[PDB]
């Protein structure tokens, strides 16, 4: 009834802007960096809330450059990152909600290095993600879960295919206190990575597992603006069986993460709403064994991110 009563054009929502700088060094197992610099101009945001349908849509169209520089080699890399979301709730009663969320991150690019020049990769990460929530009003607290199916598949023509299939889990409880809120992030995921050459030669197939918790402790100003930090700690596996490819047959790599990001979202007047964000990345990586031409057991990235963003509420 609701969707002939209520209709699909009286929705609000938003149209943003934003623009991100990511800063990547990775001093790898032949203990050299490999430095990269990525810039994203999210040059249009939409979010459609139909609220009497419990429904939401989300677009995004983003102008991606990265540049990457190594001894001796250079990697450039254009393209153009889209997201389509829609998110269908319900409510089940008594603080408790569901529903179901669809993704699609659709990603073309164009890569220029001494070697290459203008090959075609394309990018369709799809994202289907059941989610279940609680929340209690005279406690003021509960959690957001969900699980996740994960669909990767990479076209990289001359360079072959590679997909990513896969399922995550995340329980996030939380809390609100006068202007406090504080929660943490609980996540697991496990996944198969399949790449091989047109040939049909296999790069890799490899077994992957992360499990990562992240507290988040958020203070809103009553007369300014949000401040939140969050820190992530994490670990994840990478599994080669022995048909993978490349030297990494058998071999397990190990990674240690450490995250920490800063926030801030300020609402002007009525309808504009601005957000920046920090996140430093320190990951650090490990093979079971070594193969011979490694100058060590350790591949190091730190990664400074930054992120801009401005929003019209409507």
């Amino acid at each position: 009834d609701v969707a002939f009563d209520e209709s699909f054009f009286s929705f609000g929502g938003h149209v943003g802007t934003s623009v991100e700088y990511e800063d990547k060094v990775t001093r790898g197992f032949n203990n050299t960096d490999k430095k990269e610099k990525t810039i994203t101009n999210e040059v249009f945001n939409f979010f459609y809330n139909n609220p009497q349908w419990n429904f939401m849509g989300f677009y995004s169209f983003k102008i991606e450059n990265r540049e990457q520089k190594e001894p001796g080699y250079y990697e450039n890399e254009d393209g153009i990152k889209q997201l389509f979301s829609l998110n269908k709730g319900h409510d089940l009663g008594n603080g408790w909600a569901t529903g179901l969320i669809y993704e699609l991150e659709y990603t073309r690019s164009k890569v220029y290095s001494p070697d290459v020049s203008g090959l075609r990769k394309n990018l369709a990460e799809h994202s289907i993600r059941p989610y279940l929530t609680y929340w209690n009003n005279d406690y003021n607290m509960g959690f957001y879960s969900n699980l996740e199916y994960l669909l990767s598949k990479e076209d990289r023509n001359a360079w072959g295919k590679r997909q990513e299939q896969g399922y995550s889990a995340l329980f996030k409880p939380y809390k609100r206190f006068g202007n406090w809120e504080v929660g943490v992030e609980f996540y697991y995921q496990i996944k198969t990575n399949d790449e091989k050459q047109p040939d049909g030669t296999i790069n890799e197939k490899s077994d992957f597992n992360e499990r990562y918790i992240e507290p988040i402790v958020q203070y809103s100003f009553d007369d300014a603006g949000t401040l939140y930090t969050r820190v992530r700690v994490g670990k994840n596996e990478t599994k080669n069986t022995d048909r993978s490819g490349g030297g990494n047959a058998g071999i397990n790599y190990f990674k240690d993460i450490r995250k920490a990001t800063v926030g801030y979202e300020q609402s002007i007047g009525e309808s504009w709403v601005a957000k920046a964000e920090y996140e430093y990345a320190n990951e650090v990586e490990k093979k079971s064994r070594l193969s011979g031409w490694e100058a060590r057991n350790k591949s190091e990235l730190t990664q400074h991110t930054f992120y801009a963003q401005a929003l019209y509420r409507f």
